[PDB]
């Protein structure tokens, strides 16, 4: 079963894929000259490549005449064109793995001096390399009689050749598996650091369709995000095991990450105070923590969580309707208060947590004011001597007499190795709880330490606060409190409302009744002009940002609103950052019109501490609330934030992490071109198959025809290859198709 239309075939297949090789390479080479001054590494690998490529297609001519007539071009040329071949291979192979040292370093040029440099010189050392391990092609090819008619024809050497494998081996594992491997390398690592800069990581999972999840935890809630002198990665949460809601069991955790949020650690509790067993509603029944922010002190290195606590009920809904006294001076010490059941007086809780009378005289009872049990759960236990009676922040079906003011409190933890342990809570409520302040609550996040000005080294925390008069209807009002002693004190500044013109009248936040004229939940930046920025959640639709001179204390009389950026009333997160020798701040938040499609905001601050806003791109569709941004280093900021995809409950909260250039380039230019990856795979996919059917044609006569038409479609994709390379530059290239039709 034979042919010889099979020997016209040839001429004609290689007469096209000569043509559309020759045409398609030399268009790669005139659009490279004349663009040369804009020249990439890439760009001058590129050109190399198309170098073998032509070289490689200018021997198919002399395949047709022998596949027409006979070769007439001698054993020189016979041995030549066969290691001008491995020339092609085995330079394609080490200048594509030179295009992943390239992308590699890029993805993990700041100098044209030594970009040409290392470029080039490897360009002479690649064609040396491919030169070199080539030119042992030209003994095991020859011209032979074959007893085929009259006819001779050019071929490697036939099957009693075996001293070969100690060279042709050598061969491929240096012109190919090397590259090969050191390819497969870069392009592997390159896909990892692609991944972790476009795919989200869920921190914190919640439930799913209503129902608990692994830890029997329903919800997750209000996201913190800390970046440690040490490099670690905090992230703190809500744990909220019964409900998404803003009451019930409520336990302060942090997840930590030594590696920059790839992976993350187990939960560890900074407090969880214990359930009331005796409660009727258990969705109610548990003294609560909610909200933290979190900041480190850079010269101290200790962490502070700060968040709201209340004791048993529904959270902010429980407090008492009449304004309860939580605290009490006596003789220059201030005491926390107790209301017996009955009675009218105020017990005080001295030191040990021995428990006075309103008249000052002991008794037997002890409040446990130095917690020992994991997580703190026993903090607040009420002892009679030594016997536990109950707990002072249970409300309801009480097993002992006392209980504290239901009121609004403000708690404090610190660590002093990284977050891996924390401390008892601190109470510093009457540290910055005024007398008529109805509440007084944190704006959760990140809060900072003051980097210059007279006052640098002064710890901001945002909180905001309401009065009596209006409560939730009216009083909302933010403000900072600060410490300049390194969280042994805390003080109260001024709010932004406390003086402020609405309707041509002063406004204070003490008794203040102004629904528009609220800020609630912020977050705070300094500028290095010294200022401090504060942006305030608010009902006007647009972002709201009021400025302090003086470290925090007390604020400027206007509130600069930027209708630039949209304020779906939904807690942000805003932070400094420098790029490039310029100032900018990152401000993130739900870009609506509810509370959806995330969204990352670029200012750069001006000479005058004003904003100029630059970009607004989308980090996040669908479900998206509240977040929390650090600058990570080298270019790159992540982003802890709330979010629901596929009946998660709400919510779970999830880390990505981006860069610059996902931040400041429009939409479409992300990066994950890639046209590497298609020249890569055709260089493999087609001459792979080659190589491999001649080193197998190596180790009855018409078995080795399988391998003989193995050795020609696999020779003639080796050929189209050259083709199909040029064509992979226009189609899925960018520069490329612009740049050659541009110079027509
Ligand atoms: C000067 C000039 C005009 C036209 C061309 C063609 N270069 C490209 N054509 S293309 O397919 O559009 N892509 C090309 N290069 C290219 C690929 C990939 C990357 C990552 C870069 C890179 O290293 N950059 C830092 C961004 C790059 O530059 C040549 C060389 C094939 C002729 O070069
Ligand atoms: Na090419």
């Amino acid at each position: 079963d034979v042919r010889n239309f099979k020997a016209w075939f040839l001429p004609i297949m290689y007469s096209i894929i000569c043509f559309v090789g020759l045409l398609g390479n030399g268009l790669v080479v005139l659009t490279y000259i004349y663009f040369k001054r804009l020249k990439t590494m890439t760009d001058t690998y590129l050109l190399n490549l198309a170098v073998a490529d032509i070289l490689f297609l200018l021997t198919l001519p002399f395949w047709a005449y022998s596949a027409a007539k006979s070769w007439v071009f001698g054993v020189h040329f016979c041995k030549l064109i066969f290691a001008i071949y491995k020339m092609s291979f085995f330079s394609g192979m080490w200048l594509l793995l030179c295009i992943s040292i390239d992308r590699y370093v890029a993805i993990v040029h700041r100098h044209r001096a030594r970009v040409l440099l290392i470029s080039k010189l490897s360009c002479v050392g690649i064609w040396i390399l491919a030169t070199v391990l080539s030119i042992p092609e030209l003994l095991y090819s020859d011209l032979q009689r074959s007893s085929s008619e009259q006819a001779m024809r050019c071929s490697l050497i036939t099957e009693h050749v075996e001293a070969f494998i100690t060279i042709q081996v050598a061969q491929m594992v240096i012109g190919f598996l090397v590259p090969l491997l050191a390819m497969s390398f870069c392009y592997l690592v390159i896909i990892s650091k692609l991944h972790a800069l476009t795919e989200k990581t869920d921190i914190f999972e919640s439930g799913r369709n209503g129902n608990p999840n692994k830890d029997g935890i329903k919800s997750y809630r209000i996201p913190a995000l800390l970046k440690t002198d040490k490099g670690t990665l905090i992230a703190g949460a809500d744990e909220r095991r019964l409900h998404s809601s803003d009451w019930g069991d409520i336990g302060m955790v942090i997840r930590r990450s030594e590696d920059n949020g790839k992976t993350w650690g187990d939960r560890v509790t900074i407090t969880n105070l214990r359930d009331n067993p005796k409660a009727s509603d258990p969705s109610i029944g548990s003294p609560v923590n909610i909200d933290m922010v979190l900041v480190q002190d850079p010269e101290t290195k200790r962490i502070f969580s700060i968040y709201d606590m209340f004791p048993e009920g529904k959270g902010i809904f429980g407090m008492s309707s009449q304004k309860e006294e939580a605290y009490k001076k006596i003789d220059g010490k201030t005491y926390q208060i107790l209301y017996r059941e009955g009675e009218k007086g105020a017990y005080t809780i001295r030191e040990n947590g021995t428990v006075y009378t309103p008249d000052g005289k002991a008794t037997d009872y002890r409040v446990v004011v130095d917690p020992v049990k994991p997580a703190y759960s026993d903090k607040g236990d009420l002892y009679k001597g030594d016997q536990l009676l109950g707990n002072i922040y249970f409300t309801t079906n009480k097993t002992s007499p006392f209980r504290i003011a239901k009121d609004s409190y403000l708690w404090m933890s610190y660590s002093d190795d990284d977050g891996k342990t924390w401390s008892a809570p601190q109470d510093i409520t009457p540290m910055v709880k005024a007398d008529w302040m109805k509440f007084l609550g944190v704006g959760p996040g990140t809060g900072i330490v003051l980097r210059n000005g007279p006052h640098k080294g002064r710890i901001l925390i945002p909180v905001y606060t309401t009065n009596n008069v209006s409560h939730l209807d009216g009083s909302q009002s933010s403000r900072v409190i600060y410490s300049d002693d390194h969280g042994k004190t805390w003080h109260a500044g001024e709010a932004v409302n406390d003086n402020r013109q609405v309707d041509g009248q002063k406004i204070h936040s003490s008794t203040m009744n102004n629904r528009r004229a609220q800020n609630t939940e912020s977050t705070v930046v300094q500028l290095n002009n010294g200022d401090v920025k504060l942006f305030m959640r608010g009902l006007t639709g647009d972002l709201q940002v009021a400025t302090s001179k003086d470290g925090g204390v007390t604020w400027e009389k206007d509130i600069k609103r930027y209708p630039q950026v949209k304020d779906v009333y939904v807690q942000m997160s805003a932070i400094h950052t420098m790029h490039e020798g310029k100032e900018y701040i990152i401000l993130s938040n739900a870009g609506g019109p509810k509370r959806e499609n995330g969204m990352v905001h670029l200012a750069r601050v001006e000479e005058n501490g004003e904003l100029t806003w630059l970009k607004h791109n989308p980090i996040q569709k669908g479900e998206f609330a509240y977040n929390s941004l650090q600058e990570l280093g080298n270019g790159e900021y992540g982003i802890l934030y709330e979010h629901t995809e596929k009946g998660q409950n709400a919510y779970t909260l999830s880390f990505r992490k981006f860069n610059w250039e996902f931040l400041s380039k429009s939409k479409g230019h992300e990066r994950n071109i890639k046209v590497i990856i298609a020249v890569v795979v055709v260089f493999i996919v087609f001459q792979l198959p080659y190589n491999g059917v001649v080193l197998a044609q190596t180790v009855t006569c018409e078995l080795s025809k399988q391998l003989n038409i193995a050795y020609d479609v696999t020779y003639s994709l080796a050929c189209v290859r050259c083709c199909v390379n040029p064509f992979l530059y226009a189609f899925i290239g960018v520069k490329f198709r612009n740049d050659l039709f541009k110079l027509f």
